[PDB]
């Protein structure tokens, strides 16, 4: 059962942007994923301080980058707090309204897609790279689910029959077909020493065979 819903008109918007306008510096994607990784890390591991069982789950705490050349994906694992039904639906999307209004102010007074973060939309610089992105994500109170939107104004939501993850997040770019430097270990390397080298949690980059 696969349900269907419409982005707010504002997220449409920011995602068109971003899908629209000419911007090179597109590898700027991975620090805000990774990013992201690290705040919902740091907030299981803020919880398990009063309530060890929330590590129940799975006790560790790291972020896995796995790309795969026959798929064209690169994969953002983290085992962090997970999403809830409700925050893939709804509440991201609320609080992505004014971070939004915010960066589209700050885009027209001068500041660059690459500043998104600093707004807290940085999860939608991910349309810089990928032509559509799946999330499967497990929240220690819900049901693991499967999001998914190639954009244009509709995503999706439905339970997830795969392999269960335990605790966390997975976001699956797939990579757009002139974006596939983006697979290689080199590139990928590259960019986390540049842009995420002090996150403090394991990152394993994975090898392809
Ligand atoms: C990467 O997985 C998550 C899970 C929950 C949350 C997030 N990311 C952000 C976007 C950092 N905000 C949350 O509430
Ligand atoms: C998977 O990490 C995130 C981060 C931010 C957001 C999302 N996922 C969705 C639920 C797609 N909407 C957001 O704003």
């Amino acid at each position: 059962e696969v349900e269907t819903f419409a982005f707010q008109a504002e997220i449409a918007q920011l995602m068109s942007l971003i899908i629209n306008t000419f911007y090179s510096n597109k590898e700027i994607f991975l620090r805000e994923l990774i990013s992201n990784s690290s705040d919902a890390l740091d907030k299981i591991r803020y919880e398990s301080l009063t309530d060890p069982s929330k590590l129940d789950s799975g006790k560790e705490l790291h972020i896995n980058l796995i790309p795969n050349k026959q798929d064209r994906t690169l994969t953002i694992v983290d085992t962090g707090i997970g999403m809830t039904k409700a925050d893939l639906i709804n509440n991201l999307g609320t609080i992505a309204k004014s971070g939004t209004k915010a960066f589209m102010e700050a885009l027209q007074a001068g500041a660059d897609i690459s500043m998104i973060g600093q707004f807290g939309v940085g999860f939608y610089s991910a349309y810089l790279v990928a032509e559509k992105v799946t999330v499967i994500t497990k929240h220690n109170d819900d049901e693991q689910y499967a999001w998914e939107s190639s954009a244009g104004g509709s995503f999706t939501v439905r339970t997830d029959t795969g392999e269960p993850m335990g605790r966390g997040t997975k976001v699956i770019l797939h990579l757009k077909e002139d974006q596939t430097e983006y697979l290689e270990e080199r590139r990928i390397k590259e960019i986390v020493k540049k842009h995420s080298q002090f996150i403090g949690y394991p990152i394993t980059l994975f090898v392809e065979k």
